[PDB]
């Protein structure tokens, strides 16, 4: 009696093993293979964060739990999850072609990145729809953003509350909250890309809900191109804020990311920790959503709301 629908879960993607590093970054670098020294460094970074194997598993677990949960909280639709990635197989097109072959005719998509941007989200959705249009007989409704879903805000608000609560007294009174997301080229502004504003809005909503009056907005993990990228970078912001007010502790909320991957386990947990360790301040970074029940419910609500349920 249920209506069959495809659940297209898209994401950036991650290597499955150390030997994937080369091709994964070549793709990210738009066809330019990393030099020998860079390849070695990347391997060292992944080893330092506990290994690669767990990365892709988080995404698979996210897609799977979301599929099971949605199927349990409503009784009108039966969802079937398909993972589509940008930088490694299964690619976005591959997932769409599979849904078609399996007989899916109606699907709903969601990107594992809360803020809309013309660079990624719009591109992912555009590519999924074009593949479906090319195959025919299949339509897709795409979630464009969900950073403002109350349940998602609540997740971070609660994590931040716990973090400040566990803080000593003299730290709680001189702590700074830094909310960040993946940095992108500044040129996106020429299209009126709401990306920057959505990050600032997430920061305001999380700070307000947690009761934190002192916070800043930062970017991280910027790529390497001649054109300028959104700033300031979390590393510089941390130092700059310290040099002007001398905070004793920094709380990092990489709201732009949803899992324990390299741009949090290393770009925050290591690179940011280096700076805080250097200035003599305490480092804090709340648990990422990953595949936890609270997060999966938030995502389920996002999907159902998109479908008018
Ligand atoms: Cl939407
Ligand atoms: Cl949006
Ligand atoms: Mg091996
Ligand atoms: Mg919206
Ligand atoms: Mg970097």
């Amino acid at each position: 009696s249920r209506k069959k629908m495809g659940l297209l879960v898209m994401a950036y993607g991650t290597p499955y093993k150390e030997e994937d590093i080369e091709r994964y970054y070549t793709h990210i670098r738009r066809g330019r293979k990393p030099e020998p020294e860079m390849l070695q460094d990347l391997k060292d970074r992944y080893e330092a964060i506990g290994g690669i194997s767990p990365l892709a598993q988080i995404t698979e677990q996210q897609a799977h739990n979301l599929e099971q949960h949605l199927n349990e909280i409503q009784d009108e639709i039966t969802f079937k999850a398909y993972i589509g990635l940008k930088h490694i197989e299964p690619f976005i097109e591959d997932a769409v072609a599979e849904m078609h072959k399996d007989g899916i005719t109606e699907a709903v998509s969601i990107v594992l990145a809360p803020h809309f941007s013309t660079f990624s989200v719009q591109s992912y959705n555009k590519r999924a729809k074009e593949e479906a249009e090319k195959l025919g007989g299949l339509t897709i409704t795409s979630v464009e953003s969900w950073y403002d879903e109350p349940k998602f805000v609540t997740y971070w608000v609660d994590r931040v509350k716990e973090t400040y609560a566990s803080m000593p007294e003299d730290e709680r009174e001189n702590a700074m909250l830094i909310v960040s997301a993946h940095s992108l080229p500044e040129k996106i502004k020429e299209f009126g890309d709401p990306y920057p504003d959505q990050l600032h809005e997430s920061a305001k909503l999380i700070a307000e809900g947690a009761g934190v009056s002192e916070y800043a907005v930062g970017w991280q993990s910027e790529g390497n191109t001649p054109d300028p990228w959104l700033g300031p970078d979390v590393q510089d912001l941390t130092r700059d804020l310290f040099e002007q007010k001398g905070y004793q502790a920094f709380v990092y909320v990489p709201v732009g990311f949803v899992a324990d991957h390299l741009e949090v386990l290393y770009d925050n947990d290591y690179e940011c920790k280096v700076v805080t360790d250097d200035i003599g301040a305490s480092y804090y970074r709340p648990e990422m959503p990953n595949a936890k029940p609270e997060f999966i419910d938030a995502l389920a609500t996002v999907v159902l709301k998109k479908l008018g349920r």
